[PDB]
């Protein structure tokens, strides 16, 4: 029970840093370029390792030079990759990421290689005794629900002191992912999902969506410059103001930095109020830096 | 790198870039996440593209350009090798990024949005060019970029040629593709000068004929000035003052014109290096470039 596992995607992010976002049909020169190991679950793993937590990543990877870069990067961070589901395909997903240096805005053109996701059968082969926390990035909901049901069955057999804590993220407004609300101790809901469901604030979203979570769960919603809110079984709304940097330069993976920081703080025995603030603190510091170097 | 026989290769000096092309349903709004329909990694750059065409035409060829060690350079090297291009003359850098460009293509319009590569990578210097043994090249083509440094490279080829008998003299070509003032000094260099339609239009010329008559005064004695003008074909003008022309060879269906100008340049160079006349080289240039326009990439231009 020493590691934090993040189940989700690993994506190669091909980053172009620009002065201003290009208008359609225009030619602009970027300030700089870099390759970054991306994907929500993989970004959270980077932040967790930088925070000093032993962590493991589970995702599908195809053998090749792109995977070689990602594995070397994962290992340079100390991310445990022994759970990677290697695929027979041969195509790793990549993204063209446009980062506006004037305000930190990040535009992603994702190339989904349609490679097979992590299955419940792949998850069934994993020894769970080594993990204290399991975080799942919403993707293939039907398969993920089974992975979540396996963790539940494991936890029924364990005393309260050795129970694996669970978190889920619902970041895309896809109807099939809304079944994931009923799973996990901690549920992260994005501003984009909340807005798509008609909610105009983190407070509106939490009060309107709490009925979907399982008994005793905490629902969390970050709302960019408005900070973040959380709602638990006591019905008390919790809030943290954001910690914006004086100059916002890169917000790519800020949501993932918030998620990992909230997870880390909660796994350390801190209260929901303290975890919300810490989430905003680390994510806010990240927004004033290119990439993840310098958060610690 | 193996024994290269004397005066056998065609060298192209210029840019190599990794083009990341993303085909999208709708142009993304700022700070949004969208899925592309299809995405492709392609080796680009004028000199780099001409090398591909030269290899496919059956000419031994080499590329000279700047690269920085890394995964981008690894992909670009593997692509050059896939096209049978000799990369032994690449100037490896200790500072900068290997050029990478991001093109967004809208499926619902056909519009192209380009986020061009940064300029952190140093160009090939006259000092880097001075270390190259020239005896293995029969032809040297220079893509105009850092003109003041390239003028010195051109002066080194001239000095080499003064001691050579007419059969062992290295033939020279230059391309002026961007309407940048500093590049215009390159007109006075080379046996063959390629001028783009874009440059000609920016200088106020409305046709290949107008451009050739108006710019011939800038080339060195005995040089041939060449200007391709898309569907209007291509023209050439030499010291005899006779305007030469070839009609275009458009394909039944146009698929892709990216690198068509580079296909024309390499084909003209190849034909001339084979002892053919300027008239025949113009026609061959239009023939191969026209065939390319009906194909995706360079496979099948044969
Ligand atoms: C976990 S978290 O830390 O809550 C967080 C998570 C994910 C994404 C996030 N974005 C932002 C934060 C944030 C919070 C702190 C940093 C910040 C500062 C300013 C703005 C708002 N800016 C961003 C360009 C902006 O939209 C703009 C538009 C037009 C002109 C100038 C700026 C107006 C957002 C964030
Ligand atoms: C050496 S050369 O062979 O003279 C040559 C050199 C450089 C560039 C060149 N372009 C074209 C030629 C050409 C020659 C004939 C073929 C052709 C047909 C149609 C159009 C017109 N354009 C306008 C959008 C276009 O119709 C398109 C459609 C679909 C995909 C991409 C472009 C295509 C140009 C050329």
């Amino acid at each position: 029970g020493s590691q934090i596992l993040c189940v989700g995607l690993v994506v190669l992010d091909v980053i172009s840093l620009v002065d201003k976002y290009p208008k359609e049909d225009s030619e602009i020169r970027c300030l700089s370029q870099r390759w970054q190991r991306g994907g929500n679950a993989s970004n959270s793993c980077t932040v967790l390792s930088l925070l000093g937590a032993p962590c493991a990543f589970m995702g599908s990877m195809a053998p090749g030079h792109v995977a070689d870069f990602l594995v070397a990067d994962f290992r340079r961070r100390g991310v445990d990759v022994s759970q990677v589901a290697w695929q027979s395909k041969g195509d790793t997903p990549s993204s063209c990421c446009i980062i506006n240096n004037s305000n930190g805005n990040r535009t992603i053109v994702l190339h989904d290689t349609s490679l097979p996701d992590v299955s419940a059968t792949d998850f069934e082969k994993v020894d769970l005794t080594q993990f204290k926390w399991i975080h799942i990035e919403g993707r293939n909901a039907s398969e993920q629900v089974k992975m979540l049901q396996r963790i539940d069955a494991h936890n029924t057999r364990q005393p309260p002191e050795q129970k694996i804590r669970v978190s889920v993220e619902v970041e895309k407004p896809r109807e099939e992912l809304f079944q994931l609300f009923g799973y996990g101790d901690v549920v992260f809901v994005s501003k984009d999902v909340a807005k798509h469901l008609g909610f105009q604030s983190a407070e509106e979203a939490l009060r309107g969506l709490y009925g979907r979570v399982r008994k005793g769960a905490v629902l969390v919603c970050a709302w960019a410059e408005e900070g973040a809110d959380a709602l638990g079984p006591d019905g008390k709304l919790l809030h943290s103001d954001a910690f914006p940097p004086p100059r916002v330069v890169d917000t790519l993976g800020a949501g993932d930095t918030f998620n990992a920081s909230v997870i880390f703080s909660l796994s350390q025995g801190r209260s929901v109020q303290e975890a919300l603030r810490f989430g905003c603190q680390v994510a806010g510091k990240k927004c004033g830096l290119q990439g993840f170097d310098g958060i610690v």
